[PDB]
């Protein structure tokens, strides 16, 4: 028993992580196959980032002047090219330790693991969510530019975030893998608006849940509740509506627990009008969202990976 | 900027996991060199576990008995030994993927990442921190038995911990890898009472300090106290008492915020006696003891390893 906000094991990603520079910066890139991708504004200068005219500035750019460093070794870059956001460096050798692997663009709420890099090295590990916004609350110093984040199903490792920028207001923004920013955000140093911040209902349920099955059952009260006067509430605490779809998604944990979707939004709606009056859940005083439904049955159920 | 619940990269653990089974049990175990480390009740059946003479169980098994897969691939025991209690079976073969690696008894309020394993296959990874009781706050499931507690250090590998039981009350015991349990504990299926668990001081103060780096200021008041005075009111509190070494080690983190550790601790006293009024400290409505002061010079300069 026991819950823990859990990240997946890094092993598959960590050998893919190589160090990217051109001119005088350096970042981090993803070396699968024989291409390499890392943020385009690798390119730029501290002052080019203020405006800068990508297409004019890769222009200036030649083969050689790009460093790829792998670990402690070289990769020769024979080709470039941008595509979106990111650029596809092509080398001359293929990754030995590519692992199965997809490309996937993933919806808000969805969570994920980051591996944070500096000069193409991990440094740590830790899950997170997209945010209904699509920024997310990581944890990022300079250089961490070009980490990616990963999800891993059985053998193969779904990479959805490479991590490009911090804005102002303290938040992360970044792209998938096609080099497509989530979100209305560009990769430009100026003020840029993240919309607002809403909390991912079906994951708080998914949580609620969880804490049942770990023995936190004080919060069941022995109402119950409508979608649409649920909704109602939900939104006067910006939290993000319930649909069908999110009831279907919670079908196997209301099985395991003999509690409706319904009678759970009742306990909900509870927590949000009234508090949580100095108690906690699983070992917190505030309402979590950063667990998806998925995320739970597989820790109380023990999933594993090659 | 952000802080987040870090996890250390996972890859130089996972290549040293392995599936023991002995019997019918089967648990995980760790492959250094030519032997493989695993938890001695491997060799109890459910209803050894209530009263086990290990000694006079262990004398049963024969080299044979004992079935270790590495993945898809079958190590061949020809030397087994207990060591305290943990098994020490020595293998044919030497792990190819064998890290610089060291072994380490970690004290109370130290932090380390678990790599939870089933069957042998990683899970997932999570960081926690030893509680004053020698217990941890962990997430297993049945079979989870032989994952491993660990630090990196640059390039080497510190293993700290090795899970081997839940106690009837959700928390979890293990031992060093010399087979020492951490705590009063045995490994045998009986009630055992844990200490009274205290919150860990100096892992708090570093955690404000981490707050303050990261922009959140609102509980810093223009008081101060001694350390008599403060420790008074942390014992009513239950809060571990602070001492000079703690008060040393948080040095670097009071002269990057110029905020003196008294007038920090000054700050505390006034959350334990008043609380949060409904506030967030880095998005947390508690005191957060899960960092060390060392985690959060890591965290806050970008701190790698190979
Ligand atoms: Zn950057
Ligand atoms: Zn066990």
């Amino acid at each position: 028993s026991g819950f823990r906000k859990m990240a997946f094991p890094s092993g598959k990603v960590e050998g893919c992580m190589v160090q990217v520079t051109c001119g005088t910066t350096t970042l981090n890139g993803l070396w699968l196959d024989d291409v390499v991708y890392c943020p385009r504004h690798v390119i730029c200068t501290s002052e080019d980032m203020l405006n800068p005219n990508y297409e004019d500035l890769l222009i200036r750019k030649s083969n050689h002047n790009f460093l790829v460093q792998a670990g402690n070794v070289q990769l020769r870059v024979i080709g470039h090219s941008m595509q979106n956001c990111v650029l596809k460096l092509k080398v001359d050798t293929a990754n030995p330790k590519t692992p199965k692997y997809k490309f996937v663009r993933i919806q808000p709420g969805q969570t994920f693991s980051v591996l944070a890099c500096y000069n193409g090295s991990p440094s740590g590990v830790y899950q997170c969510a997209m945010r209904p916004n699509f920024t997310i609350k990581g944890s990022f110093l300079n250089g961490s530019c070009g980490s990616v984040g990963f999800n891993i199903d059985y053998d193969c490792v779904s990479f959805c975030y490479m991590h490009h920028m911090e804005l102002p207001t303290g938040v992360h923004a970044g792209t998938d893998l096609e080099g497509n920013f989530y979100g209305p955000f560009v990769d430009r140093q100026t003020a840029q608006a993240a919309g607002t911040d809403t909390t991912i209902t079906v994951n708080v349920l998914a949580w609620l849940y969880a804490a049942v099955i770990n023995g936190d059952r004080w919060f069941l009260n022995r109402f119950t509740t409508t979608l649409n006067d649920f909704n109602l509430v939900a939104m006067k605490y910006n939290y993000e509506p319930l649909t069908q779809d999110h009831v279907d998604i919670l079908g196997p944990l209301s099985a395991q627990t003999g509690i409706a979707v319904l009678d759970m939004c009742a306990s909900l709606k509870e927590l949000l009008q009234n508090g949580m009056n100095g108690r906690t859940i699983l070992g917190s005083a505030l309402l979590e969202d950063e667990f998806t439904p998925f995320d739970v049955v597989r820790q109380c159920s023990g999933v594993t990976f090659q």
